[PDB]
Parts: structure tokens; C-alpha cells; sequence
């Protein structure tokens, strides 16, 4: 840091820049900081009789982080509009993070007021990992984002773990970290904190939908030189005989052509309609779900493998848990309507990736002969096959920008399942807290440990910069695209924005697809 | 009240044996249990289990 | 007849782990026994007790 | 090595070579070595039923070693008398190892007869370990050394050791080591191996006697100024009256004078007499025996520290373990008659160190007064003290030369307690052994260990060379000192000397304290 109690150490920056190929955005926000558990550290578990699935054991710390890893941060609804309409692609590159204007506040809460006055020579200490020693927490999508609405104001949230269980008992193997015994950087008023880090080279997400179907990629107009079994018998006097005929397959039979390519790979998933008359009166919840079964324990999948939400024509009807799903403005954590919650459309996908809610395909279950008969049954799980296609799942507006790889001896495709861009190296977690002050001890001398503390709390600004590369787009379509437009139409209330109370609200997810490609 | 730091550098031996079998290592038992060693309990006490030793690695005399 | 002989270089990976409690080991057991493990016994027969992995350090995922 | 079959590896040197100050020895012996347990290892263990005190885990192994330690190895009679007779003391400084001309021989023991003949081809490997990761035997007074004799042609002594046990079971700390695990030099006929090595500073050995007694210091024509206490009480008229008197001390007074010096420490040991009379008849071997007790079993102090063996004019006593004990030329392992062996004798010493068989002081045991009587007891076991001052054990002419001194981390005055040099890095243990050649397998393949080897044996010539170091002496002694001399009447066997049969024979044990200093 730099300079005195009186002198600011920093200034506000909240701007976004467009270059043409690579693109600059910047923000800050003000954030406030607790003390988390009186300043110490505790086990936590499952509680008491809980199904096998629901056993957890881990700790919960004093410490605090920040968490900038949802696009609405960066992006606000007009830049994300110079991205998605405009591109067809793009990867983020370098960053930067710094904290500033750092102030601590003590509180004393007698009789029925509470007074709130500076503590000046009070400290604030932070350090950022970046060996990746510790557990990592982010990109499990939890709350507490950086705002997307500038003007407000948000806690940090407290930072906690999990370990190796065996029901609601810890196991040898268990580990446990304290956050004390790392280097860190002590703060006062008048003292600022930087750091900055560099992406590793990740590929550009893809925001092109496709033109082309991969079952139609062939000229109509010429017919192919392989031949298919087309008839496997023929009449003969009264009754039919077996006769094997072939054919060369034209734009009649353009069922029947040879490809050199396959569909992506599916895990199948249940599926509901958004009108309530069509779904079947029981609770198949839990029991109709698609899961996964490790060490005797069950997991939904929730987003699950990438696949298309619905067919052609069907608006209805979406996977059980194989979307994702927002929230509107103020809905509640449990139990709550279809109204209150925003599903997002997976379905430009359909050209490669197979709906959700179907079966990859057919497959002969037997060898004929004269006297039995040839047999078939469907495929509802595929796994990845030579020859194989398929697009990943797309970012939104708000949602995970990155995921952690997990450090193994092998790994598939890690693009993550929710969105995003997987990264084995990435943007280290930044950890904060209030610097415990004791509080008048005894006179006379004891060894125990402090159960009295001044009651305190912080606060103060961040700032993040990013910088973004962008993929520009040739293409010779002739006629018009599709581009994401707002409605016209007189309303009450403009979307994105403030209501006459002041809260910001965000009426629709927005996906990154519109520009179209061909396949 | 404040802050106090104490950093001291050490000196190792290192062993050259030639004991063909394996050795006496400290170990952690690897069984289940509620609480585990040197760490903090659901109430946030830390607390040590056992005294621990240094001598394990072997010598001929 | 005659000697062979075979020499091999390694490469090996160190540990920079932040866990505060202790690691499990692999240790033999240190009660008394007729015969020591990996060890000829009384007629010259060398032996091997038990199969030794190598994962025994921990890592977070 | 180097050259041919045909050419020889090395001449034959054994001589002795008399500088002045620093003094050098030469040997060379032909040697012997058997293969050993069938080339395997083998865990060894105290036999069934047996003392606490007997118990005992460990392993022999096929290997062999070279033992030098003995000093009649490398001096001759007559040489050592340039030594005894002439200097106040020496020590050694380095060192030499050679082998050479080795020839390995195979023998077929077919019917009555059998039939020896060479194999050219076949090795011996030898090493030596240096880094003292081995056990080390040596210094424990084993049989197996160099022959005192150069003519003489010995065997090499086979090689094992001991580890911690319980009862007679092994304890999770025992250590197995496998020599074959160490490089070696893998040697044929027409190769050679050497090594040198420097003793670490040693004190000289002390091969003078005193020509003062420790209780006699001082001026005997004048007196004292100091007083001590002499007469207690008076007579007064009828009866005696408690009055103090004081003196000072002089010629007459000689027992009671003032000294700034003490005796050494003492461990007392039990008296038998060379006449048979004189000896209690029952048996106390075992049990009047001196002894410590370690780790629940007991030993006995064979050695024990060093005291004189007995006082004025009493040639008859020694202590019973407490001086070492040589047999005479043919004498057996066990229940030998006292004519057979050869006991020395410490008494030189007398100035000094106390005699072994008697106590060290007396002590006051209680406080005095006018109806107490004051009161005291002997001290039989007395620890080292400041202010005092002793020697050490003779080596003689045959017995340890050094020891290694156990690594620990205390330990005091590390002179042995047999006699000779303590040494941190002694001279390293030479290893050698048989290379295995295996026979005639069987056609088909088979994962067995062979039991089936060509039975042979190896021979050849070793040699030692080590430098002395001496020191000489000026004496203003007017009269003789005491030389050792051979007597010079007729006798049927010349003294250290071939009898009719060819049998060299040593009878007497000769120690290296003659030439007199004063304290
Ligand atoms: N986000 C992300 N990171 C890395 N790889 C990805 C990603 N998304 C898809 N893939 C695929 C395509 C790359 O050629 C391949 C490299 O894996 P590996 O060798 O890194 O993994
Ligand atoms: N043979 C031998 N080696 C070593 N010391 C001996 C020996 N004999 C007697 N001492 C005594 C006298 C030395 O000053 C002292 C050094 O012990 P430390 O410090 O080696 O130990």
C-alpha cells in the first residue's frame, strides 16, 4: 500500500473497451466482511440419521473469498451484445484483481443502540493461494457473485471444505488445512493489494449455431455409387421367397445413405412438460431420476451430458434435470412454482448432439435364420465411439465461466458440464479476514484460550479486469441472421433494469448462439 | 496487544543405510473414528492426541 | 553361465502439501514375531509377506 | 589386477624395518576360504530351553573376513623388543591391504577318492564396506586372526552377527543386511586388490610403569603447614574429656597429610588364589560373580575396569574375571585345568589405580554426638570424581590392537576396556567370498532356487603393512631399569620356537610396561 489515513488508494474504474479483436472489461463493486465462527475454526457434518446420500464431514473457517466467476460481473446486457451478435467466438486471456480504500469498524451494542466508530489501527489481511494447495470451491456455482448491478453492495461469503467420509466419521485419510499458516498480507487503512494472472491457452467457445443437420450433409441432385439392402424378399406365385436386392440411394431414399460421421453420445433423462395436465400424478422425483452410483452412495446428475433439450415442435417439454434453471427476481430457496424459475432452451444443438429424452438409436439383438426372426432393441446410454460429434453446453449470461480441471491420470474432453472453460490452472482463490483484537484480559496471569474479542467488521472496494480474445466471422449467407433483439412493444417496467422500488432484475436467461455457421 | 513472528533454520542429518526390510514409521491409524488427531473438535479446540517422539529410523550400534 | 547386471535412472515428483495433520505411512509392525518380514528364515528361503502399493501420501482432488 | 594366467600378482613381503622416530611392519600369510551355509543366508537363534541371559537373534552369512587385530600378527618377538625396551610409548599411524596370487580349485568327491583341479575361470569378489554400515564383529576377540607364525597357513573365519530380540524371537526393529547387496571387485586368477587407510589422532600407549606411588608425593625432610585433626579427647584427672587437637604433618605423619590428588574409580571383584587350598570348596562361579544388569538379563564384566590385579607382596590372588587369561599351545574349548592356561598379571599399576579385590575408601555414615558414636562403611564401588587420576590395561604382546567405539551420544575416556585404541573409523572390515557356479540344469524350464552348485574352494597370499609411531625417552634415572630377558639356562625347547613336531608355541605373555617414569 501507499500513503496515509486521509489520502484514498484508489479510484473508482468500471468501463468496458472494444478494440475490434481483443475486447477490455472492468468493474468494481463494494463489499462488507464479517467475522465468521468468533474468529475459529469448527468440524461440520451430516446431521444426526440422514439418508447414505446426504453424509458429508469437512470444516468450516473464519476466512472469507470473492468470487467474480459469473459473466453478469463483467458483461452488462448492452456489451454482452457486441459479443454474441457479433462473433463467433471467444476465450478469455488475463486478468487483473486489486482491493482498495480499506476501512474497519467496531460495534458496541449496550442497552437497545448500537454505536459503529473507526478503528483506525486495526488490520485486514489477505493472500491468494496460486499453488493450489488448498481445496477449491469455486465453479460449484454457489451465491455469493460480485452484483450484476454496479450500484449495490454484497458480504463475502465464508469459506469452508469437505473431506473424506465414512458416514458422518471422518476416515485416516481426512485432511484438514488451516488457513493461518499460510503467508499472507496485512492491511490497514491507507494499504491497497494486487495481483494478476495470465489464462492458459483454452479454445474459443463456440457461439455459432449450425446451418446444416449432421444426417443432411449431401448434394440432392446426384445419387451416391454405394449400394444399400433395400428389399430382403420378393412374391413368387402366391407367396413371398427370399431375395436379397440392393440399391443406390437418391433424394428419396435419403434415409437410407451412407455417412461418414455419427451423432455425439447420450445418458438419458426423464421428461416432464411445463403444462401440468400432460404429467403423471405420483412423486417420481428422486425415483425417476438419471444418476450415478459411487461408493454406495447416489448423485443426481444435474446438468448431465450435453444433449438437446427438445425436439422440432415441441416447445413443451424439457429434460428432468438435464437444463439449467435461473431464478426470477426474488423467488425463495425451497418449493417454489414454475413461474417463479427461468429454463433455459438447449436446442440449436439438435444438428449434432441427440435429444435428451430419447434413445441414441437401434441395435440388432440377434442372428436370424429361416425359422427365427430378426430382433432389435433400443440404445438409451452411448458412450463416445470413433467418428463421433458433438457440440458442448452453452455459457448464458449468468452462470459458471470456469472449472477447475481435477488433477488425475486421465481425463476426457474436460470442457465442464456446466459451461465454460475447463482450466487446470485457474484463477487462484482470493481469501480475506478480520484480524482477531483481544479484548482487556485478567490481571493476573492464565493459559487459556481468548473466548473475548472486540466486535468488529470491514469493508471496502474491489476491482476486476479482464481481457477477452474474440473470433470475427466471413460468411457468405445471403439473406439475414438471427440477433437477439429487445421487444418494441410499451411496457411497464424496461427490461434490465431498475424497478420503481430499485431492485435490478433480469427477465430472460440470454444465451451466446445466434450467428449461424455451417457445419 | 500486536502480532510477534519467530523464523530459525535447522540442520539435517541425513541416513545412509543399508538395512535391506523396511523400517518403523509414525503412522496415523487409518480406521474411522469421530474426531481426527490434531485437529480442531465441533466445538473449535485443538487439541494434540499423543506425545510423539523422534527416534523411528534405525542404527547399528 | 554368468552376471548380469541392470542399472535404471528415475525421476522423481516431491510433495508441497498444506495439510496440517499427519500422513499415513507404510510401517511394519514392531510386536515380536518367529521371523522378520522380507527376510530369509531359518532354512534360507527368501520371502515376501504382503503386497505394498504405492499410493499412501494424499493429494486434494 | 592385471596380466596373465602364467604371470604371478605379487612378491612375498614380510619384514621389519627400523626408522628412529616413526617405525614401519610388514606381514604376509597364505590363506584358505571354504564356501560357507551352501551360498545362502540363515537366520540363527538361541536354542530352545535356555537362559534369559543366553538368548539371542541373528544370521550367518556365506561371506568371510580378514582379522589383523591381533599384534602378534604384525610383530615379531624380537621386534617387539625395539619397542618395549627401548620407548615410552607408540601408536599407529597407517596402513596397507594387498591380496593376490588367488587360485580357485574344484573338487569331485566320487567314491573313495578325490580328485582336485583348477578352474581357471571361475571368480572371488571382495570389498570393503569403509562407510561402517555393517555390523562390526571385529574387536570382540575372535579366533581366526593372521597366525603369529609367517609359515603357518589358517582359514578364513566365517561371518554373521546379532540383533535385538526377545527371547528368542525377533523384535520389529531387527535389522537383516545382505552383503551381496554392497559393490564388490569380482577378482580372477592374475588379479589383485588393495586398499590403504590413516588412523584419526590417538594417543600414544603408555609403556612406562611409575617409579612413584600416588600416596607418595612429596618432601619427606620437611614438613607441612597445613594442620590436621589428631587427637580427640584428653585425659582430665580420672578420665578422658572431649578437647580438640591439631597437628602438622610430617615424615612420621605421612598417613596423614594433605594431597590434591585421588586414586581412580574401582568395580569391585571377587579374590581366588592360585593354590587350590586357600579356595572355598562349593560352587560361586556364576553366582559370586561381578556383573551388570541390562535390559532384564545379566553379564558378566569379563574385563572390567582397569585395577591392579593384587598388592605387596601377595603373588598368589587375581581377581576372577577381572585380568585376561591365555591358553598354552593345543589347549581345548571347555573345563580346562589352570596349568593349561596363561594368566597375566597387572600390577604396575599399583601407583595408581586401586587393587581390584579390595575396596576403594571408607565413608562416614552418620553424624556424631555426645551419645552417638560416629560410624562408618566401606565403599566397594566408587565412580570417577574430579581430581582423579588412573591408567590403562596393558595390550601385551598378543590381544586387541583397537576397537571401534560405539556410536552414541555420550561416552567416557574411550580407551577399551580389554586394552589398545579406541576408534571412531577403525580399519575396515575386509569381506570375501565364493563366487557360486551352478550345474548342469535341467533341460526344461523351472522357477526354482538351485540347490545344485560345483563344490570349490579358493586359496592365495595376503598382506598387511602398517606404520608405528614412536616415542622415545630421556630419563635421568642414574641406575638400571628392568629389561625383558630370556633366561639363559639350558632347556630341552627353545622360548618361542619350533618344537620337534613343527608346532610354534608362545609361553608367557610379555606386556609392553618395563622402563620406569616417574608421576
Ligand atoms: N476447456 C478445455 N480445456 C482443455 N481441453 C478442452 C477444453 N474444452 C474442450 N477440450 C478438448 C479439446 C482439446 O483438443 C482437448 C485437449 O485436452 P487436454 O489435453 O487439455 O480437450
Ligand atoms: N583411544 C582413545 N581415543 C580417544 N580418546 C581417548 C582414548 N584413550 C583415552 N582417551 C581419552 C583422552 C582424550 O583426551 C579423550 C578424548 O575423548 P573424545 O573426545 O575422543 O579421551
Amino acid at each position: 500500500g501507499a500513503d496515509g489515513v486521509g489520502n484514498s488508494s484508489g479510484n473508482w474504474h468500471c468501463d468496458s473497451t472494444w478494440m475490434g479483436d481483443r475486447v477490455i472489461t472492468t468493474s468494481t463493486r463494494t463489499w462488507a466482511l464479517p467475522t465468521y465462527n468468533n474468529h475459529l475454526y469448527k468440524q461440520i457434518s451430516s446431521q444426526s440419521g440422514a439418508s447414505n446420500d446426504n453424509h458429508y464431514f469437512g470444516y468450516s473457517t473464519p476466512w472469507g473469498y470473492f468470487d467474480f466467476n459469473r459473466f453478469h460481473c463483467h458483461f452488462s446486457p448492452r456489451d454482452w451484445q457486441r459479443l454474441i451478435n457479433n462473433n463467433w467466438g471467444f476465450r478469455p486471456k488475463r486478468l487483473n484483481f486489486k482491493l482498495f480504500n480499506i476501512q474497519v469498524k467496531e460495534v458496541t451494542q449496550n442497552d437497545g443502540t448500537t454505536t459503529i466508530a473507526n478503528n483506525l489501527t486495526s488490520t485486514v489481511q489477505v493472500f491468494t493461494d496460486s499453488e493450489y494447495q488448498l481445496p477449491y470451491v469455486l465453479g460449484s456455482a454457489h451465491q455469493g457473485c460480485l452484483p450484476p448491478f454496479p450500484a449495490d453492495v454484497f458480504m463475502v461469503p465464508q469459506y469452508g471444505y469437505l473431506t473424506l467420509n465414512n458416514g458422518s466419521q471422518a476416515v485416516g485419510r481426512s485432511s484438514f488445512y488451516c488457513l493461518e499458516y499460510f503467508p499472507s498480507q496485512m492491511l490497514r487503512t491507507g494499504n491497497n493489494f494486487t495481483f494478476s494472472y495470465t489464462f492458459e491457452d483454452v479454445p474459443f467457445h463456440s457461439s455459432y449455431a449450425h446451418s446444416q443437420s449432421l444426417d443432411r450433409l449431401m448434394n440432392p441432385l446426384i445419387d451416391q455409387y454405394l449400394y444399400y439392402l433395400s428389399r430382403t424378399n420378393t412374391p413368387s406365385g402366391t407367396t413371398t421367397q427370399s431375395r436379397l436386392q440392393f440399391s443406390q440411394a437418391g433424394a428419396s431414399d435419403i434415409r437410407d445413405q451412407s455417412r461418414n460421421w455419427l451423432p455425439g453420445p447420450c445418458y438419458r433423462q426423464q421428461r416432464v412438460s411445463k403444462t401440468s395436465a400432460d404429467n403423471n400424478n405420483s412423486e417420481y422425483s428422486w425415483t425417476g431420476a438419471t444418476k450415478y452410483h459411487l461408493n454406495g452412495r447416489d448423485s443426481l446428475v444435474n446438468p448431465g451430458p450435453a444433449m438437446a433439450s427438445h425436439k422440432d415442435d415441441e416447445e413443451k417439454f424439457f429434460p428432468q434435470s438435464g437444463v439449467l434453471i435461473f431464478g426470477k427476481q426474488g423467488s425463495e430457496k425451497t418449493n417454489v412454482d414454475i413461474e417463479k424459475v427461468m429454463i433455459t432452451d438447449e436446442e440449436e444443438i439438435r444438428t449434432t448432439n441427440p435429444v435428451a429424452t430419447e434413445q441414441y438409436g437401434s441395435v440388432s439383438t440377434n442372428l436370424q435364420r429361416g425359422n427365427r426372426q430378426a430382433a432389435t432393441a433400443d440404445v438409451n446410454t452411448q458412450g463416445v465411439l470413433p467418428g463421433m460429434v458433438w457440440q458442448d453446453r452453452d455459457v448464458y449470461l449468468q452462470g459458471p465461466i470456469w472449472a477447475k480441471i481435477p488433477h488425475t491420470d486421465g481425463h476426457f474432453h474436460p470442457s465442464p458440464l456446466m459451461g465454460g472453460f475447463g482450466l487446470k490452472h485457474p484463477p487462484p482463490q482470493i481469501l480475506i479476514k478480520n484480524t482477531p483484537v483481544p479484548a482487556n484480559p485478567s490481571t493476573t496471569f492464565s493459559a487459556a484460550k481468548f473466548a473475548s474479542f472486540i466486535t468488529q467488521y470491514s469493508t471496502g472496494q474491489v476491482s476486476v479486469e479482464i481481457e477477452w480474445e474474440l473470433q470475427k466471422e466471413n460468411s457468405k449467407r445471403w439473406n439475414p441472421e438471427i440477433q437477439y433483439t429487445s421487444n418494441y412493444n410499451k411496457s411497464v417496467n424496461v427490461d434490465f433494469t431498475v424497478d420503481t422500488n430499485g431492485v435490478y432484475s433480469e427477465p430472460r436467461p440470454i444465451g451466446t448462439r445466434y450467428l449461424t455457421r455451417n457445419l
